[PDB]
């Protein structure tokens, strides 16, 4: 099961590097050079590499400094080939985003979240990103009357066009993904899935421009099905960019690498995923536990992928199985995928199999042989 | 404090004549005649009722029985004054809806589905109701490959598009509102929270036909702050409907009555609701404990609408205190409103007092002042 | 991975003769008479059923078909070869336990909650039963005042007491297993988790005759790590019984297959069952979903024993595995089955090798390996 | 509404002092000076303070720095009044700790542990401390291989039986409290619940100077009900100290000011504090958001004791109002305090007042009229 850079395996600069530095208590590891993150995700079959501004230039640092960094991390990506499917701002870890950045009660910082993230917009394009990345964590409140959600839906509405405008104007082939998460660290984040985020893009000026980048903890942080989310996401036409991690009920935002915590939820998923056609990057948006040195950072790294390929195998083979195929039918899964009244509204209503005629018990006795198709699906995960 | 018909506040028929009936017990109360509970509510002073198909007329009763319930019903309506606003459908109970109604994996029960719906829609109009409330409790799975999540949604818009088309070809003054739900009594309930069903409804065929009809308890059984969802909701202008009870954290669907539980999200709630203007009904889909007698099924209905009314003159009070008014513009509360750059992409971009030229320790160190503002607002939440 | 006989699998008759029936609809199934349920459970591999005082014979019987009952249930005991491990009392269902058995407001209820009990743990003695299961599923509230819990828990161990005082006087070889369960169909139920019911058992006056009866779902309403709360029980020596199903997420009690939900935790409790040689039986409470037919809850039925052996297989050859022990000395497994102190507290004051002379940060720097060490476990689980 | 040291209002050292460095963020607040916290506290009407052994006195610094550090503080808190009621030891900000303190899977920093708490019991002796608080919160892990919970439960069995004995050798009166919470930092805590701290005490070798400190919003992050949970630890009577601090769902600890979050539940806790006559400590372990200035940490830490205040005054009002007295009768919590049969198990065998001639029907028919109670709970405490 080991991959191959055709499998768009990307991770970020914040994955490895995380230092562990918990809420209670300090750091553990080294701090990762930008550079040498490249090096051993390229000697572990990985293809691409995502990173905030922050994470590769240090904040404060000048042009010219800034150069020196771009520069560096240049030629790592072309002496190993590596590509940059996705950017990202940093609007969370300085003290000045305390009430977040494009929904700030201050008009100051507002404007300033817009400028920082608009300089990387430029960053992103330069490099051969494919999507754009914006995550709304400091956007959120503690208290009721400390933010009117309506005027900061007002002023994240107002964000985004003005990005959207920026990218028409330098016509830079890009889409930009909003990435959602219910809560931490602020009490209550806005747009907390993926719904509150899709209905949020049907009302900004340029739609076809926006998509989504869920990830599975995030979703799996409010007890909803991650498989269920994307799927919506994908019935939508909106799925740009996924982060994929493990998680383990509703508790802190714990990053575990993808397997990890919902095993079954991790099935559907790349089921759903291969079976759907999704050709975009299989980002990792995990933290190796401050348990772990600097060995095992990249068993963590390769474990994610590790594992992706063989949940994809299984997958496949349980859609190729035709003994599987028979119990589909049996659940009436080739019903369900046709239409329901075609053959429209008048005819359905002058239709009496649908209502005088209809043997509403004779229907009710059939059973929707789901638990045989499920133990079936069991099975083809641990192998049977 | 005392409700009047001016507060529009309505109840439904199964929330106080609820069977008492769990999973795992069986009835305390007896069944109440519809006319019974209408005399009931409005001598407490509600304004109007809601009514599933089933609640009012029997499960598989002929016309002339299904005829005699509705005489009997429009003359209780017409003697106590009261409305019916909104009306729902019933698909959930009968045993042939197990695997759902719209989303049913049989193609004859998703038709069932919808000549039941339909007869109920044009009954609806016949009492006036403005709102037809749609609640998919079993649309839905437990298990991954049970139900093709992309192929059930392709059904739901195809089901909801087919009777916009029927309510527009008859004229009929009413419009849709979806109820949200994550879970129960399925696994899984797809268009899980008010944001999924928002990004539904920009799919249909007609938008402008469907809005979001959100729950309490419904969205704080995924965690989510509710009063954060009725301001997103009233922020696209599709809270077309409300109902109004009480949950205390992730559990099950106990539906105790308005005001229990989170309290300070009621504060909240109220205090959004009314300084946003909202008109439609005040709706409350309670249900008494079944610990209670039928003197304690309206001790607690008419707690439903003082809990309401006193949380109406605690956040009145609130807003119209000058106190809290420098208070709320200390934590810039104004500025939030202001238009983060009105002054166009290319003078934010010409603008250095926004990037280079911008001080972000000084910005960084102010005070917010959230705390001092919550004090004041839970000191006008006690009487203190 | 055909079960036998000597696995001790354990089916309850209300496990799969359950009709259906949620808040939200109807029954789905026949009513299973006791007999037929017995003759399934064995041609598939189960060891033994269990009753609740209400699933073997009806309430409000007389006692002439009373004895019926029983003789035919004992007429398929013995021509089939199983066997009852577990009884339990059927303290819900009926409007009599609105407010609870044990705990109830009413001095009328609790004392027939005793005599109900005790007449049914002469019927589980007769049945050679050695563990008798108490669930307190409708002992709490959902207000505050409606309950002094601390006069309630004065009620359990009331009642508790003088359920060992009439099982030491019988002579019976019966012994006792709390069922934990946060909540439903109540708002909170008492001693709600595993911990909490060990507490309540070191009160008593015999705590010798009290154990546990915990499952799977019930402690994961409340995000607990099931493996852990398994692991202090049989710290403590107090694991009598042990209820098996699956459940995914914090909602209402699913009852689903065992392995099903969370398989991450059903494989480490596998995992743990088998390591301490835990000699109990595996009883198995979980509910076949409505959508089944009678095929369907005997498939799934038989989903339970199946990957319990699977998880069997995979755990057993995980801890053989020679590459795995290796690992175990990585993550330093060794030193916590160690004794920390050994030789004494004056020795532990004057050893300066803990403190003064002791390396802070090479002993910081180490690794656990415990990402390594967790996907070997994972290429188990897989069999990869 | 303002308190006085008669109330025993401490707050701790971190509280007030967290300068906000969150997982997302860098530090907004400056670090404060021991000695200024405590002249802070007492003009706002505080009675001690609390403190981890790192936070009065840095890590690695030299025993003459060390009672520097010491004497100038305890200059402080006599010079104004305060007393340090509560102490604790810091054993997870460091890196040494990432896998654990006490239950560590190496003995080198198990024993380490260990010499660094009872230096700081000497010091806490020394000061006047009556409890001494040992929360382990990174005992635990986040794969199922890592910790063996059986071997894990003996290291900290074999862990409080050394510091037990320590301090009956010393001759200290100081008892130990633990604090028991559900997870964060690492995935699953051990002990996660105060019952499975309860149970963990009970097996100690000297129960007796072991009890439970709960915070309230550990509890709640488990979606537990922390008035319920008290009152089993004042049943086992040992709530030696209790931490105040506000949480709004099971996610990430927030730690809100006490009032916010469970308004409901912090009523019912004071009203059952004040009932059974708690005399310990009320403290706080809340952390004022990032969002405050110096200002707005002190008027949180103000509205800490206002609400306690508050809440105090208005559960007082409720169980005095002759209209509740008699609405707690009708509801018969009078009866729950009746014994359910001291006249013998003999005559509750001989009594068929409670089965043969129980009236079932009639005793099920009676209202338990909980909806009236809690509302008069809800208008007392809203000022009605
Ligand atoms: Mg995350
Ligand atoms: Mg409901
Ligand atoms: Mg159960
Ligand atoms: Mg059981
Ligand atoms: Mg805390």
């Amino acid at each position: 099961y080991q991959p191959t850079p055709e499998d768009r395996f990307t991770f970020g600069l914040w994955t490895v590097g995380w230092q562990g530095r918990d809420p209670f208590g300090d750091a553990t590891r080294r701090a990762l050079d930008p550079v040498e993150t490249v090096q051993r995700l390229a000697e572990l079959g990985a293809h691409g590499v995502t990173f905030h501004d922050d994470d590769l230039i240090p904040f404060g640092s000048s042009d010219a400094e800034r150069e020196a960094h771009i520069k560096r991390f240049r030629e790592a990506l072309d002496a190993t080939g590596m590509k940059v499917p996705m950017a990202t701002t940093n609007l969370f870890t300085h003290p000045v985003f305390k009430d977040g950045g494009f929904t700030a009660n201050d008009r100051d910082v507002r404007r300033y979240a817009l400028r920082k993230t608009i300089r990387n917009i430029d960053l992103a394009a330069e490099l051969g990103a494919e999507v754009y990345v914006a995550w709304g964590g400091r956007e959120g409140a503690e208290s009721g009357a400390a933010k009117d959600v309506r005027a900061a839906l007002d002023r994240m509405k107002e964000a985004f066009d003005i990005l959207g405008e920026y990218v028409t104007a330098q016509g830079y082939n890009l889409r930009f993904a909003i990435e959602p998460k219910p809560n931490e660290p602020r009490g209550d984040i806005l747009l907390p899935t993926v719904g509150h985020a899709l209905a949020f893009i049907e009302r900004l000026e340029r739609p076809e421009l926006y998509g989504v980048n869920p990830e599975v903890g995030h979703e799996q942080m409010a007890g909803l099905n991650f498989p269920h989310g994307i799927a919506q996401a994908l019935w939508a036409g909106k799925l740009f960019h996924i982060d994929l991690n493990g998680q383990s009920g509703i508790k802190y935002d714990q990053d575990l690498r993808f397997g990890a915590g919902d095993l079954r939820a991790a099935f559907w998923l790349v089921d759903l995923l291969e079976s759907a056609g999704y050709e975009g990057p299989r980002h990792f948006d995990f933290k190796p536990p401050r348990t772990e040195d600097l060995d095992g950072v990249w068993a963590s790294a390769a474990g994610c992928m590790r594992n992706y390929l063989i949940l994809k195998e299984r997958s496949a083979a349980f859609r190729a199985d035709p003994e599987v195929q028979e119990a589909l039918r049996a659940a009436r899964l080739d019903q369900l995928a046709e239409p329901t009244a075609a053959d429209g509204l008048q005819a359905l209503l002058a239709d009496r199999t649908a209502f005088e005629d209809f043997d509403v018990d004779a229907a009710a006795a059939r059973g929707m042989a789901f638990e045989r198709l499920d133990q079936l699906a069991m099975d083809h995960l641990l192998g049977a």
